[PDB]
């Protein structure tokens, strides 16, 4: 049958208002909550990532896993005009309804959706995407790589102190890993933030982990 994906942008393109972005993450949320797919109502989690760009007022954002676009216009419709949001996305055909999303939403000059594994696309970043360093990390992807693909960051120079990594998922499914190693480094200084799922009656979390410089050489 239809896929979720095509379905969720079947739902905004009928219910929401052209470049409106607020009304393009309500229709969305309307309607997974609605089909009850609990992973895919992004208000609470939304709440959030709203909060951490208001704050630090990123320039380069990097997303790891778009899925339909919700959380790219959530933070593209926040970011400045001439900041950009890189969305790496290894599935081609979420990569397409991302990019489908964005261009109802009129947020697709502040994205750049790169398709491709995050494990093969980090390495890039510097040559071919010309990235000095990033101003915020948002973690969304497959869970067993939180840990390599920040560890990848920082070995490839893209972090520096000040990067914000905002991790979403962590207690559910969780991912422990990461948490131990951003926690217990003094390379990161974390904030844990309770996020409800519907359904499963659970409260899942993000952990804000700000990088604060390599450790000693010695
Ligand atoms: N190694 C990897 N690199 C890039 N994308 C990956 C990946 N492993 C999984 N993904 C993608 O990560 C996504 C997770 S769901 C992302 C949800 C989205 N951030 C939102 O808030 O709506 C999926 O679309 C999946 O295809
Ligand atoms: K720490």
């Amino acid at each position: 049958g239809d896929t979720k994906e095509q379905r969720i942008l079947r739902y905004v393109q009928q219910n929401a208002k052209p470049g409106d972005p607020q009304s393009v993450l309500e229709a969305i949320d309307t309607y997974c909550t609605q089909k009850e797919w609990a992973m895919n109502v992004g208000d609470a989690k939304g709440q959030i990532m709203d909060a951490v760009i208001r704050e630090y007022s990123p320039s380069l954002v990097l997303e790891l896993g778009a899925y339909c676009g919700y959380s790219a216009v959530r933070m593209a419709r926040l970011l400045q005009p001439g900041a950009r949001l890189l969305t790496m996305e290894i599935n081609p055909d979420c990569a397409a309804i991302t990019q489908q999303m964005l261009n109802f939403a009129g947020l697709q000059d502040k994205v750049t959706i790169l398709n491709g594994a995050s494990q093969d696309l980090i390495p890039q970043l510097k040559k071919k995407y010309d990235v000095d360093t990033l101003d915020m990390v948002f973690l969304d992807h497959w869970k067993d790589r939180y840990l390599p693909d920040t560890l990848l960051l920082e070995k490839c120079g893209l972090l520096r102190k000040g990067t914000v990594l905002l991790a979403d998922n962590v207690i559910v499914p969780g991912t422990p890993d990461f948490l131990a190693y951003v926690r217990g480094s003094s390379s990161f200084e974390c904030t844990h933030y309770s996020s409800y799922l519907e359904y499963m009656k659970v409260v899942d979390g993000l952990e804000k982990a700000i990088y604060q410089g390599p450790s000693s050489p010695d």
